[PDB]
């Protein structure tokens, strides 16, 4: 009931074409039909790949769905040119005619969001895109937002892509409760924490080992540190370990099998209102790995209770879901 | 800078009138000038005494109000303009300085309520609206339909603020500086816990008859603050100001209220208050004398903020 949707940030980086190719394949294999990609990914490269596919995006004849983002990012702002430019460039890159789904991906503080919002109106008007999406937007801004476009009679968006995960929730606060009252789904990026949430790194990793990866080695690695590599993370990690071997002992899944379980059955993600988890990877067998849990059921309540004590443990170092 | 109201919660219940009219005496004596009031105050009381100290209200004093939705009265246009005249009657006065919606009332679309305070403002009985438990959305989109409508934006948020209770620091922030409103904090002592006068095990055998129990709104004020974790995070506060300032320490009173006025989020610069609290007038003289007391020792400081980091898991939503 939750959906899932298919993360493609690292087509083009960490997976070549061909392994890209055959992620999509997966994924479509499974009865899931929509791709979150962006203007940013791999410097275009990742939206480059997915064109070449032969998946007819945009067209009459596709059971698959596109989105993809413009930014601010670079000097580009998300002025009305910028975000045309984009979103255009964004189309010949896919190939296709229309996105399904277009966002914005982060605010733009230097630029008053009615410029942007009245560009996308006029890009929807000619049939760019079907839906617009916010990205990054606090739960106020998003607010701010509704309120132009009904009083302006412009489309408004439908869909909220951010930050969430069993041991990051501040969207549930004030932003889910928001998205409700204005009728935006809701799916959810960085499910695994980057991939801290697979247990597979230890703290003490970024003072020797530093594994390249989400983590280290690239020019995002920084950032993914300051958002999630904290001590009292890993305590929550191996808390949560703990209660897997004590709820189902020689039977216990993988801890990544666990923090995607609660995404779909535990989290305040709900199918009835098309929420959704972007699921990421950096290689096919992780895809498959990650597919599978989608597939698994829910969590002994216990279980369940030791990933709101993790939350606990680290409510207080959390992450903005918001730029 | 940071300015200091008068909270009068108390007045009419645990205060009779003469009690009252010292603390108003002891707040203005010291060059305060604003009052805090609401139309369910004390059923009622808290605004017919204050009506009755010949303060002549619409003038150097200040007095606000709120509307409520509770107990079946909406904040539908009736409603509220039936809450505002009483409120004017009570406080024996032409028009109030500051009106606040005190809650919000998810069962009536805000643009109803909203036009009905543009109205009342038309007509001359408030000069200045405010909000009080909205969600920082719930701001953004009131004063995103004020201005698109032309009516007036609300300019104050009275807000749920204290040492160990920051929730609105993230979000609600931002967003009145972004539309121009200043802060009022209220619970600066999160209802008198941050005193230091209770133990987390006097729920079980003691109950001290309080804020905290024997009355209607003891639950909800233990369901908001009383909890093992925020009497840890005071114990740790109480032992950074032995250790930083040892025989010449504060008390966590004082401590708790400096913290407020010195190293809060709030800045006199935007106009920004502490609305204090009391159930005595000893209890205020002794707040009054801690508002001009002067900052703390950076190990208090952070001291606080660990406090804070102890709590911030289970802190209580700044929004109704
Ligand atoms: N709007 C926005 O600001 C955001 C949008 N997104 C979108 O959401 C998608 C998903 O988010 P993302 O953060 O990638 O998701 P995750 O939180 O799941 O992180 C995925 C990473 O974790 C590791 N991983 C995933 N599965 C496994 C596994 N089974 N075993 C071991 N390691 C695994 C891999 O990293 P590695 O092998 O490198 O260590 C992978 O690249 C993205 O692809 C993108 O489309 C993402 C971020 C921001
Ligand atoms: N808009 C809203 O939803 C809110 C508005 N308000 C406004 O804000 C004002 C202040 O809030 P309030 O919670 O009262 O503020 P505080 O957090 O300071 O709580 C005050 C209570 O703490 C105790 N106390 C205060 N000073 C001392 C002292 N020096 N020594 C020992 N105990 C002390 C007393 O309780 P005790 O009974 O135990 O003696 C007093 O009644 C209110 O009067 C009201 O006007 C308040 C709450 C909600």
């Amino acid at each position: 009931r939750v959906a899932s949707v298919l993360g493609t940030m690292e087509m083009g980086r960490r997976m070549d074409a061909p392994a890209s190719a055959a992620a999509v394949r997966a994924f479509l294999e499974r009865g899931h039909t929509e791709l979150d990609t962006a203007f940013m990914y791999s410097d275009g490269q990742s939206e480059t790949i997915l064109g070449g596919l032969g998946l007819g995006l945009g067209g009459g004849d596709c059971r698959v769905k596109i989105a993809t983002k413009a930014n601010p990012w670079d000097g580009k702002s998300l002025k009305p040119d910028s975000v045309r430019s984009q979103l255009e460039t964004s189309l010949k890159r896919l190939q296709c005619p229309q996105v399904d789904l277009f966002y914005l991906h982060a605010p733009d503080h230097g630029t008053p969001v009615e410029e942007t919002l009245h560009a996308c109106q006029r890009l929807h008007q000619e049939g760019k895109f079907v839906e617009l999406g916010l990205s990054n937007y606090a739960s106020w801004e998003v607010a701010e937002i509704c309120t132009l476009c009904k009083s302006n009679g412009w489309i408004l968006p439908t869909v909220y892509q951010g930050m969430y995960n069993a041991t990051t929730r501040q969207v549930e606060t004030e932003l889910f409760p928001c998205l409700r009252h204005f009728g935006l789904r809701f799916y959810a990026y960085n499910p695994l924490a980057g991939g801290l949430l697979t247990g597979k790194y230890k703290y003490e990793d970024k003072d020797g080992k530093q594994p390249v990866g989400r983590f280290f080695g690239n020019s995002w690695a920084e950032t993914y540190r300051n958002r999630f590599w904290k001590e009292h993370h890993f305590e929550a990690i191996a808390l949560v370990e703990k209660a897997l071997q004590a709820a189902y002992g020689a039977s216990a899944p993988s801890v990544t099998s666990a923090a995607l379980r609660w995404m779909y059955h535990h989290s305040q993600l709900q199918g009835a209102h098309g929420d959704a988890v972007i699921l990421g990877m950096s290689s096919l067998e992780q895809l498959e790995q990650n597919l599978a849990a989608t597939e698994e059921g829910p969590l002994e309540p216990a279980v369940v209770d030791a990933f709101n004590q993790a939350w606990h443990l680290v409510a207080h170092e959390c992450p903005n879901y918001f730029r």
